[PDB]
């Protein structure tokens, strides 16, 4: 992603508001290192806002298709045509509400342009209950489809380091307009997707890490590694939305690459500004997880033939969510020559294994979706989704809305458990230790230790 253009949008788009993280009740009892830069004038910059928020950007690594790319392209279309994935768009109203494997769309992110302009709630369009499909259409029919991209920054926690660079993360938020058409055209991809996380979509997303985490092991079973990305939506240039964009012919799709268009070639607004984007996938679009991950699945097929010249892909497995990866091939290769030669695309990547100094990349020091994996003592067969404590102790110094501290909990309790009886005592003992806590609900291990295994 590079920036071709920015001037005077034309729009006086509102500025943000404060933000809504304020300590928690807990944040002297659990040790962490504080709420994203919002503003230029936040007193904690140590460099230039404006300039650290757009800096994801790096430019493009202008080309035309090469020979791998075109190999990798024609083994994952192959590795998708088994799932079957109708080219039919949906109907309005299960775009809008959902189906299954689609959720309904989701009431709370903005509308973007033009309604977050013109007091149009997505509250009053929508109506859940009649599942009314006629707003929409007469708005679609108003303004159309390939608008703008309204920027918001993320409302989120991050590390010191990333509120004194100012690395802070922006959403990038399409029209409802473009979310619809497009849950309309890949609603059967989408569901496909989202119903077959695994080695053919080569996707997690959409997958209860709960009761998924146990089939990753029998699915890649051969020699793994894993790779994390460095501002990745932003380093995609042009040509693997082709890349993407030739998977989806293969697929049997027509005039719908208009859409992967709308994501190459972005126009967004931030302030009194229109900055147009080439390259480089946006956070906010109605698919953007979707597409990242194939993009993925394209981009580390394309790095083992560029590098490894004789090979075989029958026998090659990798896991996707976004930037996440995480693969599998028989024997032994290099990923850190795979990052290698995916400079040559402009495209920073870090492997488990950093070296020979390096334990090899093992199920025990691996990781996905932020978590480690580990088999239970009992039925080891059974791996549990293991979240650091530093990840929770960090999620629990720090509140929303000081009313959901419940349930805010309680979410972390499920998450929490899976690191062992001791350190959930350990853990309960800390929240118990301070005056609001003392009257909270919380599970027992027992309690949900049986409710996982029931998962099943
Ligand atoms: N059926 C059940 O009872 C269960 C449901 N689930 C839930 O369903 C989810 C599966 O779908 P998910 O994993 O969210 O994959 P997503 O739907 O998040 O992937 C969609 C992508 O498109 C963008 N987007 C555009 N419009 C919307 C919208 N209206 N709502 C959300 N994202 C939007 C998002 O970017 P951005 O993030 O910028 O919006 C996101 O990256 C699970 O994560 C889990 O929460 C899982 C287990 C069981």
């Amino acid at each position: 992603g590079e920036i071709v253009s920015n001037e005077k949008s034309g729009v006086c788009i509102n500025a943000p508001a404060k933000t809504k993280l304020q300590p928690s009740v807990f944040h002297q009892v659990f040790e962490g290192s504080e709420p994203a830069v919002l503003n230029s004038k936040d007193p904690r910059l140590k460099t230039d806002f404006e300039e650290a928020i757009f800096s994801k950007y790096t430019g493009n690594k202008i080309m035309l298709m090469d020979e791998y790319m075109e190999e990798a392209v024609d083994h994952y279309v192959g590795c998708l045509e088994p799932l079957d994935i109708s080219i039919d768009p949906i109907p309005l109203e299960s775009a809008m509400y959902g189906m299954d494997g689609l959720e309904a769309l989701d009431l709370t992110t903005s509308a973007g342009f033009p309604y977050l302009l013109q007091g149009k709630k997505k509250r009053d369009i929508f109506n859940r209950q009649t599942r009314d499909t006629t707003e929409m259409t007469r708005m679609l029919e108003k303004y159309g489809v390939d608008l703008p991209f309204v920027t918001f920054v993320k409302d989120e926690l991050r590390s010191r380091e990333k509120v004194e660079k100012g690395k802070s993360r922006l959403i990038e938020a399409s029209s409802l307009n473009d979310s619809v058409a497009m849950r309309v055209a890949f609603g059967n991809l989408y569901a496909t997707f989202h119903n077959n996380p695994g080695t053919a979509t080569g996707s997690a997303v959409g997958c209860d890490p709960d009761v998924f985490w146990s089939k990753i092991p029998i699915l890649l079973n051969g020699e793994i590694f894993a790779f994390d990305y460095t501002g990745y939506d932003a380093s995609l240039s042009p040509v693997w939305f082709a890349c993407l964009k030739k998977v989806l012919i293969k697929l049997g799709y027509t005039h719908q690459t208009s859409f992967i268009d709308y994501l190459c070639h972005s126009v967004h607004l931030y302030k009194d500004r229109k900055y147009i984007v080439n390259g480089g996938m946006p956070s906010g679009s109605s698919g953007t997880s979707i597409f990242n991950t194939m993009i993925n699945n394209i981009i580390i097929r394309t790095l083992l033939i560029r590098v490894y010249k004789g090979i075989d892909l029958d026998q090659f497995k990798m896991i996707a969510y976004g930037d996440d990866v995480i693969a599998s091939y028989p024997h032994k290769i290099d990923p850190g020559l795979l990052a290698e030669a995916g400079k040559h695309y402009g495209l920073i990547m870090t492997p488990a294994d950093k070296g020979t100094s390096f334990v090899d990349t093992n199920w025990e020091n691996v990781t996905f979706l932020k978590r480690y994996f580990r088999a239970d003592d009992q039925y080891p067969f059974l791996i549990h989704p293991v979240m650091p404590m530093k990840e929770i102790h960090e999620s629990i110094r720090w509140t929303k809305d000081p009313r959901n501290t419940q349930d805010h909990v309680r979410s972390l309790c499920y998450l929490a458990w899976h690191n062992g009886e001791e350190a959930y005592n350990e853990f309960c003992r800390k929240i118990r230790s301070v005056p609001v806590g003392r009257a909270l609900t919380l599970p027992a291990y027992s309690s949900l230790r049986r409710k996982w295994l029931d998962s099943f």
